[PDB]
């Protein structure tokens, strides 16, 4: 219940499906070059419910991800899309045009969007992020340094409702505009019962 690797949960490593297996900074884990995010299978409802339960309990989460994004592009890292295809209830977008990490939350009929500034992740090079969300607070760590904070207009658990798995599904690298992720992703994971400090220390940071 501590680690939820999204690519592993979707089964995005099966042979022939919306992505291409490549190498990443982590020599022991598979990396995925996005070819067509639309074709990447959604996280099964049962596994997504486990995630929802974890977020509910911790009143937030710790999201880790390594990315090599195309310059000047808006790329959705992940999103909670409504099963009825009317939109997304939540999304994390690496906005290479604004040089920000955008967090969108739709708490019924209302789309609130907040940008985490000074976060240019869209550089043809590999970057690692640690996003810590607790209540209505967001703290972003890029690599072993840089902390940029932002506050949401509503608490994170307000999105992660009890039976969210019944109306939405978790998609990786897929957007609502034409914000599909362009580039390579690796180790996109939700981690619980741990802190960012605790985790910056376990990657060699200081």
């Amino acid at each position: 219940n501590s680690v939820f690797d999204i690519f592993e949960l979707t089964g995005a490593a099966r042979k022939g499906s919306g992505r291409r297996l490549v190498k990443g900074p982590d020599p022991s884990s598979p990396a995925f070059r996005i070819e067509d995010a639309n074709l990447i299978p959604p996280v099964p409802d049962d596994k997504f419910q486990d995630l929802v339960d974890a977020v509910r309990t911790e009143k937030g989460f710790l999201l880790l991800a390594s990315l090599r994004q195309m310059k000047k592009t808006r790329g959705t890292l992940l999103a909670l899309e409504r099963k009825d295809h009317s939109g997304q209830v939540f999304s994390v977008v690496s906005n290479g045009k604004a040089g920000t990490l955008d967090l969108s939350l739709t708490v019924q009929g209302k789309q609130h969007v907040v940008s985490v500034e000074e976060a240019l992740l869209a550089t043809g090079q590999w970057k690692s992020i640690t996003l810590f969300v607790q209540e209505d607070r967001a703290q972003l760590y890029i690599d072993c340094e840089k902390m940029e904070n932002a506050e949401l207009d509503v608490p994170i658990q307000s999105v992660f409702t009890r039976d969210l798995a019944s109306i939405a599904r978790l998609r990786i690298a897929k957007g609502g505009v034409n914000d599909n992720f362009q580039g390579v992703l690796q180790n996109v994971r939700f981690v619980f019962g741990t802190t960012p400090e605790d985790i910056l220390r376990n990657k060699g940071c200081s």
